[PDB]
């Protein structure tokens, strides 16, 4: 668990617990990304909170600690206006990446345009700043292999440069299934140099992360799994259980 719980630490984008946030804990986050073993890629936080966290960051010593949000979240609407609204606000504020909720409902009620639309908008706005755009198909409330497939499909062909599972808010988040069946989509389109992979909402413990990047290592061998094409989106608790199996 040793091997499995250092690789994981540093391929965490260490996420903000809120729904509710301050600078306060934003800033502590920010510190705790910093630890006392290695140094996270990455924090996950609201889009206000970017250039205070970006302040801080740099005052530790860590400017290299990428900055990631979200937008259209969580709830995945189907309103491509707003969602592109919000890209492009969390862009101003200074992201490094951002993510957006895929319109999954619409796609489980049958059409498939909408989630091509908004992820083809926000990606176009992204690559124009060098943010790079990872898009949440909330596998969990998806439920079904051939709409995890599909959602995964029609947001690579839209230009994701991540697909994740989760937004962490909902009932279900990642499984070690949900996340096989999302690799085997970026294999199959042959994507893997072009898309990465992010469960999110289940990996709790050392030996959830373990299984993960398992499967990342047999698929992909055991190269593939670097910040760019891997990312754990999870919080305290995870980076606490590295810790301590480290």
């Amino acid at each position: 668990l040793k091997a499995s719980s250092l690789r994981a630490l540093k391929l965490m984008h260490l996420a903000t617990s809120a729904n509710d946030d301050t600078d306060e804990n934003v800033i502590a986050l920010c510190h705790q990304a910093k630890t006392p073993v290695g140094t996270t890629d990455a924090i996950f936080i609201y889009p206000r909170f970017i250039p205070i966290a970006r302040k801080t960051l740099k005052e530790q010593g860590t400017p290299e600690i990428r900055i990631c949000t979200s937008t259209n979240f969580p709830h995945g609407n189907d309103d491509i206006d707003i969602a592109l609204a919000e890209t492009r606000a969390a862009i101003a504020y200074g992201a490094d990446g951002v993510a957006v909720v895929f319109p999954y409902r619409a796609l489980m009620a049958g059409n498939e345009q909408v989630g091509f639309d908004l992820v083809k908008a926000c990606k176009e706005a992204c690559a124009a700043a060098n943010v790079l755009l990872s898009v949440i198909i909330e596998t969990g409330e998806l439920k079904d292999e051939a709409l995890i497939r599909k959602a995964s499909e029609i947001s690579i062909k839209a230009g994701a440069d991540y697909i994740v599972t989760s937004t962490g808010k909902v009932a279900v988040g990642a499984t070690p299934e949900s996340a096989r069946i999302m690799m085997e989509v970026i294999r199959d389109m042959g994507v893997e140099n072009t898309v990465g992979f992010i469960p999110v909402g289940g990996v709790r413990t050392a030996e959830d992360a373990q299984k993960y990047l398992a499967i990342a290592d047999e698929l992909f061998g055991a190269d593939w799994a670097d910040a760019r094409h891997y990312a754990f989106g999870a919080s305290g608790s995870l980076l606490a259980s590295l810790l301590k199996a480290l």
